């Protein structure tokens, strides 16, 4: 709910959420942290497209794409290949973790 | 609830918690991963100490120490000083991510 | 989280959340429910006082009441007392319930 | 989560959870309330059948099936036909509040 894995996208209209703060993928292609109603961040890309999706990818870059598979905004962080996540942190932070360093190995 | 951020310690007697799974520090110093009632994983240090504490570092080191300031266990991923995350995930692996890529920083 | 039991307070600036929902006793006196950034529910009373507090009520009521004590909006829902529920739902609707019909009797 | 709702069902396997607190509906067909590993109440069911599940019905009452459409434990909290939520608190204990008093009618 407050973390997005590499390999999975927000679809349109979807979220992530700590408490009063919204990381949303907007169908006006805009993405945008509010803390209630009050943007605090932006990609600045209202109205370039609709029905983008934001895409967490293995390379460590998080993508926002068009649905003709067009880079629209990005993190520029492409590095190592491997697992990262992209967290809405309790300090209302937005950041992206990787690559593992460590695990228990008991994912099922 | 499921995330410690470096800089952060869990007490003796405190977890992360997502959903059925519970990654606590127990009094008796063993770290355990409980799927529900069911040990999943174990430091197997239970009995070596009283009252230990579970530190995430900067350094991205998951290291139980007990009362004395004294290394019981590490996870012995040391490297880059920078922040790191322990996340108990959805898929029920436990795994330590850093360093920090990229940040909104909007942060309090 | 997303319940307040009877006996609590929001304080102003204090909100329920349940992913992109929030429920917030504002600063202005207001008592809104926002989906993302779209209050689609107020108690109406914004400007009315500042610094208000919601307080669920043991006898059922939920009311706003200004900082001289005073009831500035109420769901007029006083019946039995006893234990009560407010919650922001995963359905969206912001419900209040009780009285408590049956319990384990493992609270600490 | 930590909430069922009247009309829901848990499945055999299946949990209610805060932070350390788990509700499981067992696939012994036992109903227990774990603290980490610990059993703290039971309906005392194991072993009566298999693959039960537990229903919060409209009529007030928790009550655990087996297979058969067989009651085999129940609360005994018949009442008001309406809308109930049974729920795992932040203290630890697991109550059944109903019926609803007030809504925002905001539901999706
Ligand atoms: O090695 C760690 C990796 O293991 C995978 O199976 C998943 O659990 C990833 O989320 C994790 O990053
Ligand atoms: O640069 C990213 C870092 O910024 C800090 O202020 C915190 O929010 C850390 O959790 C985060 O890793
Ligand atoms: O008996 C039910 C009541 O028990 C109390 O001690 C608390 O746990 C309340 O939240 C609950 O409603
Ligand atoms: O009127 C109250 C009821 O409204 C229904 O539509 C649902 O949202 C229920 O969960 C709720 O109890």
């Amino acid at each position: 709910d407050n973390i997005l894995y590499s390999g999975e996208t927000l679809s349109p209209g979807e979220s992530l959420n700590y408490g009063p703060y919204t990381f949303i993928m907007q169908q006006d292609c805009n993405l945008v942290l509010y803390d209630v109603d009050k943007p605090i961040w932006a990609s600045n890309t209202g109205g370039l497209a609709q029905g983008c999706h934001l895409s967490m990818q293995s390379d460590g870059n998080l993508v926002v794409y068009s649905p003709s598979g067009n880079r629209i905004w990005a993190s520029n962080t492409q590095g190592e290949n491997g697992n990262y996540v992209c967290i809405v942190q309790k300090d209302r932070n937005v950041v992206i973790y990787g690559t593992a360093r460590w695990a228990t190995g008991t994912n099922i």
